[PDB]
């Protein structure tokens, strides 16, 4: 949750015209795009998007801003993840659309601020610089969860179950720690057998 008062802080350190009322932040991770959206500070989950691109996360970056900005309004800010490179492959993007919005990042040099092609430096508790790390981490945060194969890896070593009954499980129970803490009564449940739900608890 982004302080009304630092995004204030934000308008006036970039010289914005608008307040950033509506932030959007994109991260590329390996290729997928996670886009993520705070709305006066607050994080709009319900409003998150992944983008797939098939194929340089600078040409990730350049191909997802023209896609999503091509069907839906701009943001008052945009913030890219990765540092110059990232921001700038952005502005390249919004450019070839004919678009018009602000674009900040983070450099890789500590405590840098990317905006216009010029950087600024803050000092680590700026509340600007606290901000924009809110906003970076809240893009990675969002990332992992594309990943939330471990249980169907190790099912794998499972003697007499099948391709069936195993995507059963996964389906029911989707991770090895749900089905080790549940029940043998449960697992033959799933499948129709105390015999291989008992051998599923036993090899787990």
């Amino acid at each position: 949750g982004l302080r009304k008062e630092a995004l204030e802080e934000l308008m006036k350190l970039l010289n914005m015209k608008d307040f950033p009322y509506r932030i959007e932040g994109i991260d590329i991770s390996h290729t997928v795009a996670s886009l993520v959206v705070f709305e006066d500070g607050f994080p709009k989950k319900g409003d998150y998007r992944r983008y797939k691109i098939e194929q340089d996360d600078y040409e990730s970056i350049r191909t997802v801003v023209k896609r999503r900005y091509s069907k839906h309004p701009l943001p008052n800010l945009l913030f890219v993840d990765g540092g110059i490179g990232q921001v700038n492959a952005a502005i390249e993007a919004l450019k070839e659309i004919g678009k018009d919005c602000p674009v900040v990042g983070l450099a890789k040099k500590e405590e840098t601020v990317v905006f216009e092609n010029r950087e600024i430096h803050l000092p680590h508790d700026h509340p600007v610089l606290r901000l924009l790390v809110q906003i970076r981490d809240e893009t990675h945060r969002f990332a992992v969860s594309y990943h939330r194969e471990s249980l169907r890896s190790v099912l794998d070593n499972v003697p007499g179950i099948g391709p069936i009954r195993k995507k059963k499980l996964i389906e029911h129970f989707g991770s090895l720690e749900n089905i080790r803490s549940a029940s043998l009564e449960e697992i033959a449940r799933v499948i129709g057998s105390t015999e291989i739900a008992r051998r599923v608890l036993d090899i787990l």
